[PDB]
């Protein structure tokens, strides 16, 4: 069986944080720590007022001289078990149901044969920032692949989903072809975002507290705002038609065309920033160019649009489409297009009824992968 590698979503793998902050926003915030503590996920830092402490020291700062995010002061947040699979397995490393993330996945693996942190691999990443800012991180997964195929004698099976995705395309895209063919022996694509998803207005508008609903939304949604990937997962033209309306309020709407305005009306102009440093990372129409196996949910009532009687700070009616809870149905037409731009085979494999996050645990998605990495 060939080797593997496991790519994340956002939220996807754990974060670490060691502090020595100038100052702290209450009494209760640690300012200073002698070693690294799990900042994401453990559950005591999201209850009311505390969550402020955390808050405070997970959102990104945008400096607008660089053009770049940093850290705020005295921060220090890090990405363990690159090259392992524990920190995307289990979420919180208490190890907690909660946070169960590719551990049934990896499971499975292991029952087929597979060894945790040798043929079969992690891949966590800085999932707050976009391709821009994860520049190591590339050049540690190009060594990371040379190294497997040289020790296990085969080119590598990609595993990602959601966001992972994006990151994935994003790494393909800039290896040459050789290379391509060489190390990669196929691509396994699981609940892609190709083109953006409509929930990331939403997020950005007017937060997002449904997996949290004991904390405001607008609260969180000074640490939604803070993280680049958000604003880079903003919908695409080469997915959605640049006139349909995503966001409607008494007085104005706004397509895809409008992130200028969406900016400013909501009072987040480092957003845009955010968006042009952004949005040409992936080539629209530029295929990955290895063996593609596309699988995305249908049959889920999916966010399409929303509209705001009082906008920004109030919650949205929501308007919901196709697709599997979070990625829209019209994501899947990109792998599509690229059946006729690469000689590499495509092949889309619709799961209906399947969830956003379940499929990473379901039984026919576990099937689909046995059958690409030990055959027929
Ligand atoms: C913003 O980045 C510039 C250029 O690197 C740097 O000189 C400046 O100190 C940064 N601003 C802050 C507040 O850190
Ligand atoms: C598609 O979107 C890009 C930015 O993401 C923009 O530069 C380009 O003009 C758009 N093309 C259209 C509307 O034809
Ligand atoms: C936004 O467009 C909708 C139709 O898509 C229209 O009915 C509405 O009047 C528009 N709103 C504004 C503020 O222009
Ligand atoms: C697993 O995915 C299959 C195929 O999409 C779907 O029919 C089934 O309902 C899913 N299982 C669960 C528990 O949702
Ligand atoms: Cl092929």
């Amino acid at each position: 069986h060939p080797p593997v590698v496991l790519v994340p979503g956002d939220l996807g793998n754990q974060l670490e944080a060691k502090l020595d902050k100038p100052t702290v926003v209450h009494y209760l915030c640690s300012k200073k720590t002698e070693s690294y503590f799990t900042i994401w996920l453990n559950l005591e830092l999201l209850l009311p007022v505390i969550i402020d402490c955390w808050i405070d020291n997970i959102r990104l700062v945008y400096n607008k001289t660089s053009r770049a995010t940093q850290f705020p002061d005295g921060v220090d947040v890090r990405v363990p078990g690159f090259g392992k699979t524990f920190s995307l397995e289990f979420l919180d490393p208490s190890k907690s149901s909660v946070g169960s993330y590719f551990h049934t996945m990896v499971e499975s693996l292991v029952g087929w044969g597979y060894t945790r942190g040798e043929d079969v691999r992690g891949a966590p990443y800085d999932w707050r920032r976009a391709p821009n800012e994860n520049g190591p991180y590339f050049l540690a997964l190009r060594e990371m692949i040379e190294e497997m195929y040289q020790l296990y004698g085969g080119p590598v099976v990609l595993v990602a989903h959601s966001m992972g995705n994006m990151y994935t395309l994003y790494f393909l895209q800039r290896q040459p072809q050789a290379w391509k063919d060489k190390y990669i022996r196929a691509f396994v694509s699981l609940g892609a975002p190709w083109g953006g998803v409509a929930k990331t207005l939403r997020v950005l508008a007017s937060g997002d507290n449904n997996r949290i609903p004991v904390i405001g939304p607008l609260k969180i949604r000074e640490q939604q705002r803070s993280a680049v990937s958000t604003s880079w997962l903003l919908p695409y033209n080469y997915t959605w038609s640049p006139e349909k309306v995503f966001v409607q309020t008494p007085t104005i709407n706004y397509t895809l065309r409008d992130y200028r305005k969406f900016f400013q009306d909501i009072g987040f102009e480092d957003g845009w920033l955010m968006r042009q440093d952004t949005e040409g990372l992936v080539e629209a129409t530029m295929p990955p160019g290895v063996q593609l196996h596309c699988l995305y949910g249908t049959g889920v009532p999916t966010p399409d649009s929303f509209y705001y009687e009082s906008f920004p700070d109030r919650d949205p009616k929501i308007c919901f489409g196709d697709g599997d809870g979070t990625v829209n149905l019209k994501s899947a037409l990109q792998c599509q297009a690229w059946q006729s731009r690469q000689e590499h085979q495509v092949l889309l494999q619709e799961l209906p009824g399947s969830e956003h996050i379940e499929m990473l645990a379901n039984a026919t998605t576990l099937a689909y992968l046995k059958r690409v990495l030990l055959g027929p």
